C-alpha cells in the first residue's frame, strides 16, 4: 500500500506511513531547492477507497525548515496512489514562499511529481 | 497568530492549532462539495514583513461521508489588524487511469478571522 | 456589455481585448509587475455561443513577454470565464512559464489568480 | 523548430505554425482526426529565446467549440519548447468550464501534457 519508501522522478526520497486513522506521517528529503537532510511531513489519505479500480486520494505538506536550513516556504502534494505491479503515486504540487504583499503574486510555483518504489 | 478559527469566502470554517514543532492540526467544515486536517507551517518566519508559509490537507472522509478525494491548501499567513491566510488549493479525486487526466481541480481560498 | 473592452486586474495591469465573431481574442496587455514595460501582444479564444442556463463564458489567452523594449523569456496563460452582470467580471487562473535549463525546469512555472473588471479598482 | 505536428501522451494531435512575429496558429484534434474533433488554437511564443541552453517559453488556448459541438470550456497550455533530436514541448494546462457562480469553485481542472514530434 501507501506505507513505504518512495522516490520521485528527480530523486527525492519520500518515507511515509499510512496510519489506521487516515494519517500520513514521515520524512521527505529533496534533491533540489534550498534543502538539506530530512524534513517532517504530515498529511491525510482516504482510508476506505472505492472498490471499482479507482486510485486512493491523498495529500501531504512539507514546510522547508529543519535544524540545518529554513527556506521560509512550504510544498503541498495532492494526488492519488495507484496500486498494482509497479505501484505509483501521481501528484501535482504547489510551493508557496513567504513574501511581502507586493511580491505575493509570484509566491507560488506549480508542478507535478510521480513517485515509485524504485530510484529513477 | 495562526491558532484559532478561520473562515473562507464560501462559508467554510477552518479550526487550527499551530504547534511549537511546526504542526498544524484541527478540523475543517465545508459549505460545498467536520473533517480532520493536518499540515505544517514555518515556525521561524522572517521578521521583515514577509508572510508565514504553510500548508495543510483534508481527506474528505469522516464517519458519515466519503467523497474519495482530498484537498491541499498551500499559502501564507499574513498578520496585522486584518489578518489573512491566503491560499491556492488542489483537489484530487480517486479515479481510474482513463479518467486521471481530469482528476484534479485547482482554485484559491482566502481566510479571515471574522466571518 | 460583453468581453470586448478595456479591463483592469487587482494589481493594476491593463487588458485591452476584442472578442471577434469567430471566437478570437486579440489585443494588448500591460503589466504593473515583473520584467515588463509598455504593451504586449495577446491572442486567445472564447466560447462564442455560451450556455443559456446562467453560466459564464469560458475563455483563455496568452502573452509572451517580448516586445520592442524588453524580453523576459517567459509567457503567461490566463484561463477563466466572463461573468456578466451589473459589475461585469472576468475571473481567471494563470500559469507563467519561464524558459529554463532542464535542471531548473522543476521551478519554471508560477501559478496565481487574476480578477478583471471594467472599472479600475 | 516549433512549426509542425505534435502528439501528446494521450492521443491528441496539434499542427501549429510559429510565425516570425511570435504568433502560434493552428488546429488541435484527436488521434483519428475526424472533423468533429478539430478545434482552432491560437497562442504566442518567445521568438527570440535565450542562447544559453534554456527552453523557449510559449502558450496557447483552445476553446472547445467547433461547427459540430460545444463543451462550453477552454484549455490553456503554458510551457516551453526544447529542441534537438528528441524535441519536446513540456506543458501544464488549465481547463476552465463556464459555470454559475455557485459552481465556480469547481470550474477549473489542472494537468500536464508532454508533446513529441513522433506518436
Ligand atoms: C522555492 O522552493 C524552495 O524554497 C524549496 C526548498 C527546498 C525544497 C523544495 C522542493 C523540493 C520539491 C520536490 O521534491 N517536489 C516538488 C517541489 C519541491 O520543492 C523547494
Ligand atoms: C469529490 O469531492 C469534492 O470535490 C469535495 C468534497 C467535499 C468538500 C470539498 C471541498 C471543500 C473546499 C473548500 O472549502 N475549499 C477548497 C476546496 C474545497 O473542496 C470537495
Ligand atoms: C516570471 O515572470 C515574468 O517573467 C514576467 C514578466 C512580465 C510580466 C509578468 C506578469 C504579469 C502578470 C499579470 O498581470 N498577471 C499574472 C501574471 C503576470 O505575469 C511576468
Ligand atoms: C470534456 O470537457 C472538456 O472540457 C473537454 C472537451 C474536449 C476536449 C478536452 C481536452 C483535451 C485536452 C488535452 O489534450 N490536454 C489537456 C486538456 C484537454 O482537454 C476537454
Amino acid at each position: 500500500g501507501i506505507t513505504g519508501t518512495w522516490y520521485n522522478q528527480l530523486g527525492s526520497t519520500f518515507i511515509v506511513t499510512a496510519g489506521a486513522d487516515g494519517a500520513l506521517t514521515g520524512t521527505y528529503e529533496s534533491a533540489v531547492g534550498n534543502a538539506e537532510s530530512r524534513y517532517v511531513l504530515t498529511g491525510r489519505y482516504d482510508s476506505a477507497p472505492a472498490t471499482d479500480g479507482s486510485g486512493t486520494a491523498l495529500g501531504w505538506t512539507v514546510a522547508w525548515k529543519n535544524n540545518y536550513r529554513n527556506a521560509h516556504s512550504a510544498t503541498t502534494w495532492s494526488g492519488q496512489y495507484v496500486g498494482g505491479a509497479e505501484a505509483r503515486i501521481n501528484t501535482q504540487w504547489l510551493l508557496t514562499s513567504g513574501t511581502t504583499e507586493a511580491n505575493a503574486w509570484k509566491s507560488t510555483l506549480v508542478g507535478h511529481d510521480t513517485f515509485t518504489k524504485v530510484k529513477p
